[PDB]
């Protein structure tokens, strides 16, 4: 039931105030692991990374009881806060996953060049040289575009249709966080996928 990812991210409603709901965002964040599960063990860094992040956000949020991501980060007011460093990395991961899945659903480039350009414009600068080698090691274990699609949903056309709707819904909450971490001067390395990150949420398809 991969399509559930579309519905949960839609629940991450960013209205005019530009705030991201904390619980709808985190439930939906957990369903993104469906992506590293279809990629396989070579995505361990991304899988464990996101996971430790979804968990740490819950752990951090407590006495603060922030309702949205914005309020939670404001309460810590510190680049080294547990929740803030965690969301910086979680966002970077979805920019990567977003930058990746797009290069897969619209362009005709291989999955390999896909993981490369995606990584190259997001997390690569954030990884020490030794960790970059672990990631490239993991890309050696990558499926082809078709096996990737079929591990998400038995029917290729649906899996593809459903990643497309997902990317549409992940867009504003993720981009709200991206632009927000800069307002707080917390992002100095990861720029992400400029196209996907352009204001419109369906533009990147054309």
């Amino acid at each position: 039931d991969f399509g559930i990812i579309v519905i949960l991210w839609k629940q991450v409603t960013v209205k005019e105030d530009g705030k991201v709901p904390l619980e709808p965002f985190l439930t939906a964040a957990k369903e993104v692991l469906r992506v590293v599960d279809a990629f396989g063990s070579g995505f361990r860094i991304v899988k464990n990374d996101i996971a430790g992040n979804i968990k740490k956000l819950y752990r951090a949020n407590q006495t603060v009881h922030a309702e949205t991501l914005q309020e939670l980060i404001i309460a810590e007011n510190s680049p080294d806060g547990l929740a803030t460093v965690a969301l910086l990395w979680l966002k970077r991961a979805f920019q990567f996953i977003a930058s990746f899945l797009r290069r897969l659903v619209v362009t005709d480039k291989s999955l390999e060049q896909c993981v490369t350009e995606a990584y190259n414009c997001t997390l690569r600068p954030c990884h020490s040289a030794v960790i970059q080698k672990v990631f490239w090691g993991g890309v050696k274990l990558a499926p082809s575009r078709e096996r990737f699609y079929r591990k998400l949903h038995p029917d290729l056309n649906i899996a593809k249709a459903k990643i497309e709707e997902f990317l549409i819904e992940l867009h504003d909450p993720l981009c709200c966080i991206v632009q927000f971490f800069f307002q707080r001067e917390l992002e100095d390395q990861c720029w992400g996928d400029e196209v996907y990150q352009r204001k419109d949420s369906s533009e990147w398809l054309k």
